[PDB]
């Protein structure tokens, strides 16, 4: 698909740089005739079939088709996209509240209530996501916004949808590969993967969510990668006296090697606790 090549400067003014990436800078901007303000995502694209450098038209279509499909609270919207020469420039629906990621960094620890408060957010929209048949492959708190974080029960929107995908066929054998942190064991052993990759990646994040730390993190990648793949990970008692037994219990079923024993997006919203790149 061929997007606006008309010099985005003519109709937006961009600020302040809100976020930055391998092969990708976020800048705030302001569109001229509303005076309405956006994200607007600057992704380099390859100057040649054979690069390493910038982002192929396969993955940068993939990343605008998938947004443009995608209308719902707990997600980010596409609004435009335009392109030149060097970029393909996706404006987005701004989130102005920052990163959860430095939410945390500045709170440390939240309660059982405020994590449930994020994750159940969270999980709406990953159900909204899943539902469409969408799976992201790249949560974590850095691809997680707040509209406003000088409120109590801040509200989110996912983003980032890089690495995002379509499950037509139950599952998707192309080597995706996200942070090592975060990747479920089928990702770090590159086997088919679906929409149960999601479901892990929310099992790490509600864990650091409750305790301010990671379950699998090591001193190196490749660390990292063997705890993963090994479910290598324990609620250590400094960190979790005082968590409830069902938090852990929501923890549990996540963290599952076998993607067909994890708990679905919709196991998860029925939960009793809830129910009310990687290399060298
Ligand atoms: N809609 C948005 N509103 C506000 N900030 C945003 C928005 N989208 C992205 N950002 C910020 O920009 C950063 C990078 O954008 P993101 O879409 O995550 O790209 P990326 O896939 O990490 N880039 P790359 O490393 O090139 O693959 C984020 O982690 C946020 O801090
Ligand atoms: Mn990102």
């Amino acid at each position: 698909t061929v997007f606006r090549q008309e010099n985005v400067d003519d109709y937006y003014d961009t600020g302040e740089e809100l976020g930055s990436g391998q092969f990708a800078v976020v800048k705030k901007c302001r569109e001229k005739s509303t005076g309405l303000q956006y994200a607007a995502k600057f992704i380099k694209k390859r100057r040649t079939k054979s690069s390493r450098r910038g982002v192929s038209r396969e993955d940068i279509e993939r990343e605008v088709s998938i947004l443009k499909e995608i209308q719902h609270p707990n997600v980010i919207t596409l609004h435009e996209v335009y392109e030149n020469k060097t970029d393909v420039i996706l404006i987005l629906e701004l989130v102005a509240g920052g990163e959860l990621f430095d939410f945390l960094a500045e709170k440390e620890s939240l309660t059982e209530e405020e994590a449930t408060e994020f994750l159940k957010q969270i999980l709406n929209g990953v159900y909204y996501l899943h539902s469409l048949q969408i799976a992201h492959f790249d949560l974590k708190p850095e691809n997680i916004m707040l509209l406003d974080r000088n409120v109590p029960k801040p509200r989110i929107k996912i983003i980032d949808f890089g690495l995002a995908h379509k499950i037509d066929f139950g599952n998707e054998f192309k080597n995706i590969f996200g942070t090592p942190e975060f990747v479920a064991p089928e990702i770090v052993n590159y086997e088919p993967l679906g929409l149960e990759a999601d479901m892990w990646s929310i099992g790490v994040i509600t864990y650091i969510l409750l305790s301010g730390a990671s379950p699998f993190l090591g001193d190196t990648k490749q660390e990292t990668l063997a705890n993963v793949s090994a479910v290598n990970y324990e609620f250590e008692d400094e960190y979790f006296s005082n968590t409830s037994a069902l938090a852990k219990d929501f923890i549990r079923r996540l963290l599952v090697k076998d993607p067909k024993k994890r708990m679905t997006i919709q196991d998860s919203l029925q939960h009793p606790w809830i129910k009310p790149p990687q290399f060298e």
